[PDB]
């Protein structure tokens, strides 16, 4: 599925996500927007074997499953085509391990370079919630 803004904004939400370790909800549609383009079938193969899945790019090296990562971790315990699921459960949930693994939302390269800094609020104006 390719969301719409208000769309991913209203489903995140739902699953617990504004303000999730301080965090706003705007932060959170702003990382998916320049990750996916909201586009959760997206995935994108990294130089080092890894692939990041779905509308948060979840990264195989470390927190899913894709039978074909050497020597990686699955630590959100799920195969990485759970994250590829119009139903966005799995990112969400993996999404609050990763960031309350210290670096917070700096674990993702997009938002720390096109979020971090700028008027997040943008993203969330005009959804009902
Ligand atoms: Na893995
Ligand atoms: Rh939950
Ligand atoms: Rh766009
Ligand atoms: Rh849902
Ligand atoms: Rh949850
Ligand atoms: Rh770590
Ligand atoms: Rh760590
Ligand atoms: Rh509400």
């Amino acid at each position: 599925k390719v969301f719409g803004r208000c769309e991913l904004a209203a489903a995140m939400k739902r699953h617990g996500l504004d303000n999730y370790r301080g965090y706003s909800l705007g932060n959170w549609v702003c990382a998916a927007k320049f990750e996916s383009n909201f586009n959760t079938q997206a995935t994108n193969r990294n130089t080092d074997g890894s692939t990041d899945y779905g509308i948060l790019q979840i990264n195989s090296r470390w927190w899913c499953n894709d039978g074909r990562t050497p020597g990686s971790r699955n630590l959100c315990n799920i195969p990485c085509s759970a994250l590829l699921s119009s139903d966005i459960t799995a990112s969400v949930n993996c999404a609050k391990k990763i960031v309350s693994d210290g670096n917070g939302m700096n674990a993702w390269v997009a938002w720390r370079n096109r979020c971090k800094g700028t008027d997040v609020q943008a993203w969330i104006r005009g959804c009902r919630l």
